[PDB]
């Protein structure tokens, strides 16, 4: 699981918020990132 720091680093807002766009964007900001 992204801890807060590595999300950091990775989407760019939170979690919880990185839940706020479209399923289709969420997907994508994922494999495109915060997949590792």
């Amino acid at each position: 699981m992204l801890s807060d720091e590595d999300f950091k680093a990775v989407f760019g807002m939170t979690r919880s918020a990185f839940a706020n766009l479209p399923l289709w964007k969420q997907q994508n900001l994922k494999k495109e990132k915060g997949l590792f």
